[PDB]
């Protein structure tokens, strides 16, 4: 799986250990090994959410399966929880787009997962 | 809805007021309240279009519904118009990818929009 | 087509001509004219792959058609080869998400391709 956070929070506000925490918790949440989890955090962005520029996050989570109604609500509770606790971003200023990828449309190691 | 613009245009060429203007213009174009509109602008990017490093933009619009043939032609006119006028980007050097998101696959405030 | 690479490799290790090589190679691989091909490289990112911060890349390729099982395998071989060769990223630390876009959902030059 792959998780990306884009935020206007400054780099210095991203605490040490954040990428590893995301890796571990997404491994636990998706049931997939931490070796297959990729994470990417992009601070200092020029962004607005609802017309204002208080801390906000625009995120995506791509996974081959493990995407669905109940699971996505659980992921959202998890990820908003981490973004509030670690980056001080209110959960109501976070969007997370979820993508159920087909294995044939994910490239890795010179091939795909098909 | 969520609008993201990635561009090689420099940061100082992004007019003050651009995020607010995109917000308001999108709220009106999509029929959704400005409070649900998120906008993100990423200047100074290493990018090319058609092999050329002349000014260009790669963008995305995600919305839960309000995405389709007619609407997307109208959004494309609106957004290219804005990019030409405010960032001096020629419409023919702009890609905008539209995504009609299912509400179950958009996380917000510890849950999803489902 | 549109190809984006996000990577933790520094700006300096991206070699001159990289964007142009990506454009020409994608022209051929996709059988699409190079004048329509957009490429974007984002270095110096804060990312991890399998919990490790060794060189990695998260990428996407979008296209109206020409996306499928065998084609995506051949794109991944090509693209992973380029990232290994030019940025010294191990193919097994690369993900490439492929998106087959509907012509109605791609905006260009004040309209769409529907
Ligand atoms: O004949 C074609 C010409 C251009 C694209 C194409 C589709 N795209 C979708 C997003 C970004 C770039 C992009 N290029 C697809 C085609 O089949």
């Amino acid at each position: 799986p792959m998780f990306i956070v884009n935020t206007n929070v400054p780099r210095a506000s991203v605490p040490d250990g954040f990428l590893s925490e995301l890796t571990q918790q997404l491994a636990q949440a998706t049931g997939k090994p931490p070796q297959y989890i990729a994470v990417h955090v992009v601070p200092d962005q020029l962004m607005a959410f609802g017309g204002s520029s208080e801390p906000c996050a625009l995120c995506s989570l791509h996974s081959i399966g493990k995407i669905g109604g109940a699971q996505n609500r659980s992921y959202s509770k998890l990820l908003c929880g981490l973004l509030a606790e670690r980056l001080r971003i209110s959960p109501d200023r976070v969007y997370i787009n979820y993508y159920d990828m087909n294995a044939a449309n994910v490239g890795w190691n010179n091939s795909t997962f098909a």
